[PDB]
């Protein structure tokens, strides 16, 4: 298993997404990338088109779903995902440039996210995200599968901070479901509150998930880079359909000030005694 | 019917895409937008989430499909599409700013494309696109349905012009399927050639489509804003699955230098005697 | 003389600015650029640092001035200026990419402007700019010097169209100095009106200038790409100091909704019988 | 005196630059800005156009100079400079948005720089900048004037890291003047080496300066946000003219891979017992 759960998470992150355009050059790119995948500073996630391009099908791996709902959750599935973690923001910028060159011409950089951990684990709106994460011994049970693989879901949410912060504090709390002044759950908030929509125990058959989100800021705006780890995509997909109003006509309140710009499913390979284990994909 | 087929197409275009975030303000936005939808200078297309948000389901309208293939065709379905056509590039920039304000706060601008018709109907690579479009009397038959509605598919393709133009002229012709020097079909080009993949008569049960694409240039790069009109999405979707290698393991050659950045299905409402006919959606 | 005065001006323009960073490669770049400088589709202007890097000083050529005033006129002097004119917007985008490669590594692209002529010669605010340009036989007298050279001043003004158009029509007319409804001069507009500040006959010793501005739109916003030709920079510099409030404490009204982002002086070489004449610079 | 010299410098910075466009609203903006200027987390610097707009002239304050040289040092003088320092990158992004709103409509944001201290005080090229800064007791003598004011010079340098790092390590060391492997001065490096050009003791009449630069990364690229404090601009201006080749025809080697994009002079007001002292400007 990689270090998708190590605490504390470094102060900065960098999410890279690549499109496979020259498959004949892929062996040369993998021979220079895999010796660097340590699982702690550089994490790897295989996307559905990369498995499909190699003809081998990975169990549980599939593209980001298409949700015919009243809210827009885009499916921007890419072939490869590189998760860079580190305290030095400049070192992550230098390494992503080195990774971008070593992967060409097989993989072209399709998306990049300059992430940072805001106030140890707070969203830019001030609300502490990650409060209801499973305990340190429940995390491995909920995020890791049998082989040691994890199935991660990424979503780049763009916030309208000027609009959300202009609303009264009661309206902001009813959207999140928690008080900003003390992080206490509003037990009588509307069912459209985010914590009401995503109450992990409210889903009768489904289980929990391990979130590893960070904040971001670009020319595209700012918001939260949502990361959800789990032994399968079932925990995340039942949540997103619940938030989108598919389980019942109630739409999550987050969609009033924030909307996801990207979305993808990526299978995180296990860590063997010799680097990252991509043997099932050969 | 709107003016989706009028010839000649103006020298400039502007494609606007909106996300519905404040549905309570939608009646105020529609009362200022619909009197402007003339069908010739301003065209309208309803997206699946907009029909789903109103509870009324439009026959044939559905989100952009998810294609589990070795190539990436993103599904960036939005709620509303505004197609602006005109010869004055500055007038289209002034009008999109006026449309952006009149639609707030019900609809927020999610995507915008500054389009232009390059050399009367040529792609930036120099290849004449639109040669095999149906004749002027076959267009209405292939693009318009029974009621007068059309089902359009939009895709923002980003070109790597520095890479495509660096290849030898024979390699460039084998990717397109036509000679650049005379627009003649290479009858012995690989089946992965774009004209070989999209031979409208090669699809045994399916029909044709009416393309109305234009070129674009942004900070995101440059390429082709692909527009495909038809009486249904069946003509376009069978083409894209063919290009993606789903019908047979042959992937279109366009994916070696170009990749789509967006993708959406939009139902174009008919034109009654009093403006645009959105009666089925009420 | 080049074609800096040809009427009508093409519907699109492209202004390229280069910084000289590898001077040892300059001879290789000039041998591929000068055979293309026709004066009509591709115009050239030498900047002060390029003349200073070659040790030869051109009479009249100097960097864009520094105006210690209450308004900001930046001095973004570059080494080389390429003025591309043409009706096909896509052809100008393809040619600037070819010019960018042929000039490397001697000259790196420092700035680029995608310009268009709005409504034949109107500013995005609707006001017709170029009404008081000298007549077709006075233009050569006011723009061309003895040898056939012209001294051009470039300024990239960024408009706040949302603010200017929100003001009442009387306030907008008092800023420009002309009525928007009929392009008639407001003889009792404040002296801070743009036409009052730039009345070419109000400058007692100075002469006129020939303007060749176009509109632009970028990720930086939109506005006017101001071009002022003349037999010397004296006509333009006395205007800008007048607008900045240096001649008298009255500041031009344009600075309330627009501000220049760049600024540079460039000497346009004459056209001999064999291409562009850069002989004085050798 | 403000906290322009406090050690250690926080891990992140944010430089904001404003243009005065609505001077009638300036009193309302100052009454909300000055109570926040603490000198440690929020620093303030007055530009020449702001002093000129108020009619009061500050001794020593003048716009960024115009250097007629073979290299381009732009003069992008603005009216107001806000220097935000803090360890939380997200808090600086939230505060710059609050400062941007409280300053409107008097001051519009003209430029913004998201800065970070790379590896405690290293440039993105790996070279330790700030080694030859004056000692902790020489800093106040070299940076602070009689009243407690400081005169700062800002320059946004954009690096070509892909080009500088492609050169051999000996070429990179000859440009900087120090070995990358041990930060030791190359006593026989060319006079065009940056440390050879900027040897603080080589300037016979002039003194030293206190640098407080940080690294940056934007859509414009990446590089160093150069900050030079001093009791006057004489120390910095004699350096820049030396680097530009004005003192002798030797041009600094930094201009081969990096070029400044902005440039401005700003007078830092002293700190009285009641906030920032802007009394001379009234
Ligand atoms: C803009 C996007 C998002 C924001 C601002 C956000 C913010 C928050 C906040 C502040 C909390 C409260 C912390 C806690 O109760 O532990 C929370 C809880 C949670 N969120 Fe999100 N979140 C976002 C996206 C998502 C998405 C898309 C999902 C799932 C598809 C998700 C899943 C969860 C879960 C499972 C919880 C735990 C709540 C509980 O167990 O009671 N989050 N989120
Ligand atoms: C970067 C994207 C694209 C480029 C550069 C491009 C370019 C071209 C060119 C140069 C032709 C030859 C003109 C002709 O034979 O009429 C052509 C034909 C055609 N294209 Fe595309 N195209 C693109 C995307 C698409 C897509 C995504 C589809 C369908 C899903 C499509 C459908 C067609 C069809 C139906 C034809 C007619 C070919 C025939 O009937 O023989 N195009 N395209
Ligand atoms: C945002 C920037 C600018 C805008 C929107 C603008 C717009 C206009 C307009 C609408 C006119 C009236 C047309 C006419 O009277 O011929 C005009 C006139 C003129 N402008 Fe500008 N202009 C700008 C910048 C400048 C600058 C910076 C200068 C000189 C330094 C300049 C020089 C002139 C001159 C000489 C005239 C002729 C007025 C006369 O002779 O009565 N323009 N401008
Ligand atoms: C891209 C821009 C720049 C880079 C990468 C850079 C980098 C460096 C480095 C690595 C050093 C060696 C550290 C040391 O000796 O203390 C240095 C020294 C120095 N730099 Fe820069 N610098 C830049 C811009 C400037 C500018 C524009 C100036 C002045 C106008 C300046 C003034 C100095 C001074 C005074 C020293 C001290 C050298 C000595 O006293 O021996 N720097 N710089």
């Amino acid at each position: 298993q990689q270090g998708l759960l190590a605490t504390p998470v470094p102060a900065h992150a960098r999410h890279l997404f690549f499109t496979l355009q020259s498959p004949e050059a892929l062996p040369a790119a993998l021979d220079a990338l895999l010796p660097q995948v340590d699982g702690k500073q550089l994490l790897l996630g295989v996307g559905a088109p990369l498995a499909k391009a190699l003809g081998r099908e990975i169990p549980g791996l599939r593209p980001f779903p298409l949700l015919d709902a009243a809210v827009e959750n885009p499916s921007t599935q890419h072939a490869l995902w590189l998760w860079l973690r580190g305290d030095e923001r400049g070192d992550l910028l230098l390494r992503t440039q080195a990774l971008e060159q070593a992967l060409a011409p097989a993989l072209s950089l399709a998306d990049s996210v300059d992430g940072f951990l805001h106030r140890g684990g707070y969203d830019l709106t001030g609300y502490e995200d990650g409060t209801e994460n499973p305990t340190d011994e429940e995390v491995v049970q909920a995020a890791i599968a049998a082989d040691g693989s994890s199935f991660a879901a990424f979503q780049l949410w763009k916030h309208d901070l000027q609009y959300f912060k202009s609303l009264p504090q009661a309206d902001q709390d009813n959207i999140i479901g928690r008080r900003l002044s003390d992080n206490e759950k509003l037990d009588d908030a509307p069912a459209s509150a985010h914590v009401k929509r995503t109450a992990q125990e409210s889903f009768e058959p489904e289980a929990f998930m391990v979130r590893r989100s960070v904040s971001w800021a670009d020319q595209r705006g700012a918001g939260l880079a949502f990361v959800a780890l789990g032994k399968s995509f079932e925990a995340f997909e039942v949540q997103l359909r619940r938030m989108s109003g598919l389980e019942d006509g109630i739409i999550d309140g987050l969609y009033r000030f924030s909307r996801p710009l990207t979305g993808g499913y990526y299978w995180c390979p296990p860590m063997s005694e010799t680097g990252v284990d991509l043997s099932p994909l050969l």
